[PDB]
C-alpha cells in the first residue's frame, strides 16, 4: 500500500461522460471555483462541468431525500470517480440484492462519468467504534449517547484554542469519510 | 405580587458583611468581579486575617468539594445566596434517597459547613421542572435543539446553522440556566456540523 | 419643548410588574440581559408558575408568528411596548386593506393574545417616512449608498469600502432602525467590493 | 476537437512568468497574482532591471484600462479583460447594451492594442447579459446560499440572505471573489443583508 | 474664585440631554456622545417629533459647520468647535495663522451665530500653535509612549515608535481620540510607524 | 467594615496642593484623559494636574531609581490623596526609623497635594503568600520559583480563554496591591 | 559535509511503510496533517484492521505512558524518529543512573514495545547542552529572557514587552525546541507585565 | 529579456551548505520557518558543533550590530545575500564619506565577519532612488499618501482611511520594501484619523 499511498494525484481529471458532457473532478472546493472559472473564461460551461465530492454527495442526497427517503447510508467516495463507491449501513439495509443493483443504477443514471456505481454494505458498530478509537488518538475526553437514528459523541473536558482545534479537524477528518448522518459530534458547554 | 418588586430591585446594598462561628467576617459579593474588589479593598487596609470574601459560584465549589467525600451520591442542583445567610439548597426529588431525619442532620452539617449561614434551608426540586426549564429557555430563545436523554441527565444538543451573534446568545442563556440549576443534571453542547 | 425635556431625562423604571387579565404577573424588562436575570429570580422563587418576562423583541416575535396564521397578508412595521399597558402597533396607510371596522377587531384579538394589555393602539405610518427615515439617518453617519426597489419594499445597499468602524456605525445605526421599523419593509445590506 | 483543449487549460506545467517584449521597449513581466507580482517586482529592483522591465498582472491591468476608458468611452458596458493570453487579452463587451458598430468596435479593439505595447491583438467578444447574471444564480446555489435578486438601472443586484455561520460567510466571500475575477463588479454585485 | 471651577465642570449632575430653541423654530437636542445621540434620535422617532425636533452633538456639529468653512473660509487656519456649553459654542482658531482682523473676526462670529440657529453667541478664541504641539508631546509622554516629531506645511505629525504591545497600541489609539476631541486633527498628526 | 466597602466615592476630588496647583484625583486611565480634556477645554492646565494611583507610581519609581536605586518596596497606594501609603520590604528595609522620615518627607516633597506621607513596612512573606493564597481561590495551578530579587509563580496547566482571562484579571489584581517589584507571574507554554 | 545535504533534502518519501513483528503494517506520517490524511485512506480502502498510522508526536506520548509505569524515575528527553526504524531515544547524561547494560535492556525493552523498530538507540545526552540551547535559540531570536533553574529543571521566562508578531515567533521557536528536546527539562513561560 | 526569463524561472535551491574559512558549514535558508527546521536537523545529528544556519533578516542583524561599534556613522540600506558567497552591500552615494580605498577596507573586515564569504561586493545606491521607489509602489497599490522629510530620511505617512484589506496590502508592499532597502531610510507609517 507504500504505491496507493505515495500515489501522485492528478489535479483535474476531464471524464468525458454518458451524456457527452465533460467532467472535470477536482479535489476540493478551491479547485473547483478556480476550473469553474476556466470553463467560464473559455466558453465550455455547454460543454463541461465541474465536479468535487462534497457537492456531489449533496446532490445524490436531494435525490435520496425523495425517491429513498427511508435509505440508511454513510457516504459516497470519489476516488476513482468512474466507480464512485456508495457506503450503506448493513445493520439497517432493508433491501435484496436485487433492489440493490437497482439502487446502483439509478445512481449511476445520475452520474454520467460513472462507468458503475459500486455498493458497499458497512458495519453500524464499525462507523461507530472509529470514532471513538479517533477520539483517543487525538486525546479528546468524550461520553458516547445513543440515540433514534444514531450517535452522539459529546466531547467534553476544559477545552484550548488547539485543544478546540485539533477536534475540529478529527471531526471533519471523520465527516469525509463518514458524513454526519450516523454520527454526530459535539463539543459539551461548561 | 409586591414581594415581585423587593426580588426585583436597585434596593440591596452592594456588599453585605456576615458575622461567623468562627470568629472571622464573611463579606458576600455577589459577581466575580465585586469580589476581587472587596479582595483588594481587605488587603490595603489590612483585615485579609480577619475578614474573608465569599460569592456563590465559589461557595459552591467548596460544597461541593466536601460533599464528594461525604455525600458522593447527592442528586442535588445548586446552592443559592440570594440571602447569603439562609442559604437554600436544592436537591432532586426523584432521585433523593434520604429520610426527612436524615435531611436535617444535612441541613446542619452544612449549617456547620458555613459559619455565617444562620440556618441552611432544603428544597426538594423537580427533575421534570429541570428539564422542561432548559426546553422552555431554548425555544424562548428561538436555539433549535435536540434532546438526548441519558443516565447522568440530560444533554440538550444544541443544533442548526449558528451565527455569530446567535452563539454568543446560546452561551448567554446555557449560563443563566447554570447559574440557577447547575451543570449536575442538565447539560448544553453544540454540535459540529 | 418641556414635554420632550421630561420623556428624554426620564428615569424609567428597570422592571415594572403589571397583573393580567388571565391572573398571571407580567414583568416586563428593557433587553435581553435583564430579562435573563429576572427570568432568573422568578425561577429560584417559584414564581416561574405565577408570573413571566416580556421584552419588546420577544413578543414582537411572538406576535408575528400568530399573525403569520390569521392575518398573513398583512402589512406592518413593529410593535411598541414603551407603555406596556398601551401597546402601539404600527400599521401601512399605503397597503392597507381594512374597515375602521376590522382594525379594532384586529386591535382587539391582539388584546387577547397580551393579557397585560389594557387596550391595543393601532397606528397607521407612511411608507414614505419609513424609507426617507432610513435615507436621513444614512446621510446623518455619512453612509454611502443605493436603493433598490421590490415587492416587500426597499432594499438599501450600503455602499462604499469600509472600515473596521465604518462597517460599526453602520452595524449600530440599522439596529436603531430595525428597534423602531422592524426590517419587514425597508432592508439593509452592506455591498460587496 | 476539444477536451484536449480543457486538458491544457488545466495544465499545471505552465510557467509562473512569462516576460513579453512591448512596442515601447520596455518588457512587460506578466505575474499570475498579487503575490508573485510583488515577487517579481522584488527581483526587479534588487538585480537593477526596475528602469526596462515592469511587471503586470490581470487585477492592476483591469484598472489601467478602466481608468482609460472613463475618458474616452465613458459609456461603455462592458465586464473585464482577461489575460489568460496576455500576448492576447480578450475583453468582454455586453452585447445587448453595445451601442457601436461592426468598424467601430474594431477602432476599439486598435486603440486598446496601443494601450498594451505588449500585445499582439485585442480580441473583443460580446457577451450576453443573461448569461452573467444567469451564472451568478447557478453559483450562487452550488454555494449553496440564499438569495434575493434586485434589478436596478446599471444591472443587478443579489442580497445574499440567511442568518450566515462563520464558514458560510467565507464562503460567500471566496465565490464572489470568483466571480468578480471573470465578470468585474459593472454589472451584477452581491450584498449582504443584514437582520 | 476657581476650583469652584473646576468642581462644577467636572460635576456628574448635568442633566445627559439638553434641549435648546432655535431661531429656525426647531429645537435641538444637545447629546453628549453618538450613543445617546442615537438614543434620543430613536426616542424622537417613536414619538413622531422628527419633524420640530433635531439632535446635535459636537462631532456632527464639527463636521457640518466644517463642510461650511470649506466654501467661505476655505483658508482659515482653525481647530475645532466646543459644545460643553452648547448655548456658546467656542471656536479654536490659530494665533500664529490667523489673517482677519477684530472686525472680521466678528464677522465670521456672526455668520457662524446665524449657521447655529441655538446660540446665544459663537466665542473665537485664539489659540497658540506652540500650546497644540506642546500638548501633543506632553501627553504623548504621560502616556509613556516613544515618538518622532516632524513639521511640515499643514503643521505638525508624531509618528508614534516602538515595538508595540497590544495593550500600548489601544492606551495610543485611547489618547488620541482624546486628543483629537480638544484639538482635532487640522494641524497635528500622529501616526503609528510600521517596522 | 461595611462603611468602607459600601463607601461611595466621589468621581474626581480636587485638592490644592503646596504649590498652589489644584490637583484632580481620578481613579483610572479613562477618567484621567476625561479630566484632562475638560482643563484644556477651559484653560486651566496652568492651574491644574490630574493624578492617578498608577501614574504616580510611575512618576514616583522614576525619582526613586535615581536617589533610592537601593530601596526595596512594593506600591504606593492612594484611597487617600491626602496621605498616600508607601508600602516598603520589612525584610529588605536597612534603613533607620531616622532615614525613613528622611525618606517620608522627600517623597512629600514630590507630592504637592499629600500633607504626610506614611511609610509602612511589609512582610515579603505576606506578599508572597497571597499571592499563593490567590492563585488556589481563581483555581489556577502553579508552581513556585524563588530567585535573586524575588519569585515567580510560573501558572501551568493547559488554560482555555476563560481560563486565560481569570487569571489575567487576578494578575491585575495583585499587581494593583503589591506591583510587579517582588513578584512576577507568568504563564507556562505547552 | 555530503551528509549535510541528505539529511536536508527534499528526497524523502512521503509515507514509509514498515512491517512490523505483530504482524501489523506501520505507516510513519511525517507531522499531525499528513497522519490525518493516512488514517482516510486506510478507512476508505479498509486497512485500518490490519494498518497502524504513527508519527513521531503521538508515538512519544505513547512511549511517555510506559515510561511512567515501567521507569518513573527516568531523567529523559526525547525520542526521535527521523529513521523510524532505528528510533533513537536521548536520555539525561548527567541523571542517568544505569549501568551500560540496564541501557541495552531498556533498549530492549522499548525495541519490544515498539514492534516496527529494528533497533533502538539510546543517546546520552548533555544537559548543559540542552539549557545551552535554549539559550542560544532565545538570543538567536532576540526574544529577552530570564533563567530560573529549579528543581525539574530550567524555566526560561520570556521578557519585555511583547508584539503581536514577536509573540508569535517566540511560540514558533519554542515548539521547535520541544519537537527536538521535549518539555520535561528545559520550560518556556511568558511573564506577565 | 532571457535573461530575465530564467532569473525569474530559477529553482533556487531550499538549502545551500557551503564550507567556510574558518572551517565550519553554513546552511543557507530562505526564510525563518526554513531556518528552525534546519536548526533542528543540525541539532538532531551532532552537527551544531561543526556547521550553522543563515538567512538574510538574521545576518542583516548580525552585521548591524558590529557595523553599530566600528562603524557607528555609516549611511547604508541593508545586504542582499542571493548570492551568499558574494553578498551584495547596499551603501548611500549621497551620503557616502569615503575614499575607494576605505571601501574595499570595510568590504574585508565584513569579508571577516561572513566566512562563506568569498568577497562582500560594496554597492553605491542612489537616495533619490531609495525614495522614489518607496513613491511608486505606493501608486502601484493605491495608497493615498504624503512624504515628510527628516534627519535620517523619509517617512512616508500612509494616509486615508483604511479596509482590512487597504491596511494588508499596505503591510505587505512595505514588508516587500523593507525586504529590498531596510527601514534606515524610508520609514513607512500609518497614519490615525
Amino acid at each position: 500500500l507504500d504505491s496507493l499511498l505515495g500515489q501522485e494525484k492528478e489535479r483535474f481529471q476531464v471524464l468525458p461522460g454518458r451524456d457527452k458532457m465533460l467532467y472535470v473532478a477536482a479535489q476540493n472546493e478551491r479547485d473547483t471555483l478556480w476550473a469553474r472559472q476556466v470553463l467560464a473564461r473559455g466558453d465550455y460551461d455547454k460543454n463541461a462541468r465541474v465536479i468535487n465530492e462534497n457537492e456531489e454527495n449533496k446532490r445524490i442526497s436531494i435525490w435520496l431525500d425523495t425517491y429513498y427517503p427511508q435509505l440508511a447510508y454513510y457516504r459516497i467516495h470519489f476516488d476513482e470517480p468512474r466507480k464512485p463507491v456508495f457506503w450503506l449501513s448493513r445493520q439497517r439495509n432493508t433491501m435484496s440484492k436485487k433492489e440493490l443493483e437497482v439502487l446502483s443504477q439509478k445512481l449511476r443514471a445520475l452520474m454520467p462519468y460513472a462507468d458503475s456505481v459500486n455498493i458497499t454494505l458497512m458495519d453500524d458498530v464499525t462507523a461507530a467504534g472509529q470514532a471513538e478509537a479517533g477520539l483517543k488518538q487525538q486525546a479528546l475526553p468524550y461520553s458516547r449517547r445513543n440515540h433514534k437514528g444514531g450517535v452522539t459523541f459529546v466531547i467534553q473536558g476544559a477545552l484550548d484554542d488547539v485543544e478546540i482545534l485539533r477536534a475540529r479537524q478529527f471531526v471533519d477528518s471523520y465527516y469525509r469519510t463518514w458524513g454526519g448522518r450516523y454520527v454526530q459530534f459535539a463539543i459539551e458547554l461548561k
